[PDB]
């Protein structure tokens, strides 16, 4: 197998404190310069956006990520224990009186959040310094060899802050907001094969859904070299596909039946509103979208194991454009246990379809192989496309 990721990646994942220090100031300057992008579009109104159910406010996202640092750093009373932590231990109290009926994504109510007397961007600014100088003073109390349950946390609150970083991008994009921040195809041959799936115990950290690691078959296929192109997409629909139900599932159909215009979300072609590039990966697109492709292609969806597989062991696999459906649902390896962040990963299983890869605004520091992306596969707002395969 191939390295799973960017050096950021497995630096974050294994490597000593001054990696994972250097990870979560390199967060830190990705939201703070998200955070500039906001501010320029809406001036640090709260709560600045309109409601809908795949938003949270800009302000609402900067103290959550706050909050969800000093919850599991400067206020977690069992850091030493990494996944042994008991997750409901008795906590000093947060720099803020509000901070757990604020931030607390588990707590707080999704539409209350447009609706809290949050601290205005500049105190929200000083919450988020205080917390990362308290993560980083403890951070460097720990040795060189620091064991993975000592980096456990540390690791855990970086990877945190990457995730809401990319939101903040795809909910930027959804908001019609400008941040500051393909190759020609071919045919990949994957041979049968036993891959070892997920994360191995001790390689570092490891997301709870990634666990236990264990052997698949891998059934001999041919696999996209790179993620669907606008232009190999677009053949689908100038060919009726959004009008011939027959290429859809039933969820597909339902979805295709409650909609407005029959082609793809941000295309007028045009995009966004400039000009389609045919060379740009397809994006914006759901499962339902890429599994009508695939049918009228003759082709299908990779599992998320075919999909890993062929990351891991083709030199000519290239991902990290867009994220990619597979046809896999978001469910427990066998073994899964949670982690201390126990909603992460247990709540969303069957409601959910994996997606692999990463995007163009995903960190190099959490864009990784093994790591299992969960959204239900109507969700058309996350910077999704696909890649296709087909038999030997
Ligand atoms: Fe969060």
């Amino acid at each position: 197998y191939s390295v799973a990721g960017a050096p950021e990646a497995l630096a974050l994942r294994a490597g000593p404190p001054a990696s994972v220090r250097a990870a979560l100031l390199a967060a830190r300057r990705r939201t703070l310069d998200l955070a500039d992008d906001f501010r320029a579009a809406l001036g640090d109104a709260y709560p600045g956006i309109g409601y809908a159910p795949e938003l949270n406010p800009p302000l609402w996202e900067l103290g959550h990520v706050a909050w969800f640092q000093e919850w599991w750093i400067g206020r977690n009373r069992q850091r030493a224990r990494g996944v042994a932590c008991e997750p409901d231990h008795a906590r000093e109290p947060s720099l803020l009186p509000q901070a757990d009926a604020w931030y607390d994504s588990g707590r707080v109510a999704h539409r209350t959040r447009w609706a809290l007397p949050l601290p205005d961007a500049e105190a929200t600014r000083d919450y988020l310094e205080r917390t990362l100088a308290q993560t980083l003073a403890l951070l460097d109390e720990l040795p060189p060899d620091a064991h993975d349950d000592a980096l456990y946390f540390f690791r855990l609150v970086a990877l945190h802050e990457a995730m809401h970083a990319e939101a903040a991008a795809y909910m930027a994009e959804g908001l019609g907001i400008a941040l500051r921040e393909l190759a020609e195809d071919a045919e990949l041959e994957l041979p049968a094969q036993r891959l070892r799936m997920g994360s191995d115990a001790g390689t570092g950290f490891a997301f709870d859904n990634e666990l236990l690691s264990h052997d698949v078959s891998i059934e001999p296929l041919r696999i996209d070299a790179q993620a669907v192109s606008w232009a190999r997409f677009l053949p689908f629909v100038e060919a009726g596909g959004y009008e011939h139900p027959a290429w859809w599932s039933d969820a597909g159909r339902d979805w295709l039946a409650r909609q407005l215009l029959r082609h793809p979300a941000h295309l007028r072609w045009q995009q966004r509103w400039l000009p389609l590039d045919p060379q740009g990966a397809a994006v914006h697109l759901n499962a339902h979208e890429a599994e009508a492709w695939c049918r009228w292609a003759g082709r299908r969806l990779p599992t998320e194991a075919e999909w890993e597989c062929a990351a891991l062991t083709l030199p000519g696999f290239a991902w990290g454009r867009v994220w990619e459906w597979t046809s896999s649902p978001f469910e427990p390896y066998p073994g899964f246990a949670p982690h201390p962040y126990r909603d992460y990963s247990a709540p969303w299983f069957g409601t959910r379809r994996v997606l692999r890869g990463a995007c163009h605004a995903t960190s190099a520091a959490l864009a990784h192989a093994r790591y299992r992306n969960f959204f239900e596969p109507h969700r058309r707002d996350i910077f999704a496309g696909f890649r296709s395969c087909r038999a030997p």
